[PDB]
C-alpha cells in the first residue's frame, strides 16, 4: 500500500459525508445503498465512523459531473476517466466526484458504483494507488466482498 505525501489523513474518527447529486441511471435507493455499503467497508477496519448529512458542507462531499466540472480533473465522457478523489484535508478535501457520462448500475453489467465508489473512498482516507494487484486501491478496475489485506494494513496504518 501508498500514502500520499507528509501522511495526509483525517484528525478527527467522526467523519461526515454528503451526497450533492445523482447519477440518472441509478435510482436514489440503489446510490445511497452504494455508498452506504461503501463507507462500511472502511468503517469496519477502522475506529473511523460516518454520518451522512444533507444540509451544508460535509467532510466528504460525494458528486457526479461530466467534462469539466469545477476543478483541475476534467471528466472524458463514456469510459476512460471513471473517478477521482482528493487526500485528507480541508476545502475540497476528501471529496470524491464520479463521472455522469458512465453508465453506472448495482449489478456487474457496466462499472459497479459500490466497487468504485469503495476505491474512491480510499483516497478520501488517505490512500493512494497500491502496487499490489490483488488490492482494492490498485489502479484497474475489476469487479468481480471482502477488504484485500494489502488494503487493511494500509488504512489501520494511517488509523489504527
Ligand atoms: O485512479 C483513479 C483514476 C483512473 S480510473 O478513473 O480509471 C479508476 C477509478 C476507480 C477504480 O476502482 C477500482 C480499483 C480496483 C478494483 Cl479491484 C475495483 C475498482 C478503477 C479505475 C484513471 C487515471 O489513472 C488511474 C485510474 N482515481 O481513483
Ligand atoms: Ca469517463
Ligand atoms: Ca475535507
Ligand atoms: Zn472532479
Ligand atoms: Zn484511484
Amino acid at each position: 500500500y501508498n500514502v500520499f505525501p507528509r501522511t495526509l489523513k483525517w484528525s478527527q474518527t467522526n467523519l461526515t459525508y454528503r451526497i450533492v447529486n445523482y447519477t440518472p441511471d441509478m435510482s436514489h435507493s440503489e446510490v445511497e445503498k452504494a455508498f452506504r455499503k461503501a463507507f462500511k467497508v472502511w468503517s469496519d477496519v477502522t475506529p473511523l465512523n460516518f454520518t451522512r448529512i444533507y444540509d451544508g458542507t460535509a467532510d466528504i462531499m460525494i458528486s457526479f459531473g461530466t467534462k469539466e466540472h469545477g476543478d483541475f480533473y476534467p471528466f472524458d465522457g463514456p469510459s476512460g476517466l471513471l473517478a477521482h478523489a482528493f487526500p485528507p484535508g480541508p476545502n475540497y478535501g476528501g471529496d470524491a466526484h464520479f463521472d455522469d457520462d458512465e453508465t453506472w448500475t448495482s449489478s456487474s453489467k457496466g462499472y459497479n458504483l459500490f466497487i468504485v465508489a469503495a476505491h474512491e473512498l480510499g483516497h478520501s482516507l488517505g490512500l493512494d494507488h497500491s502496487k499490489d494487484p490483488g488490492a482494492l486501491m490498485f489502479p484497474i478496475y475489476t469487479y468481480t466482498f471482502m477488504l484485500p489485506d494489502d488494503d487493511v494494513q494500509g488504512i489501520q496504518f494511517l488509523y489504527g
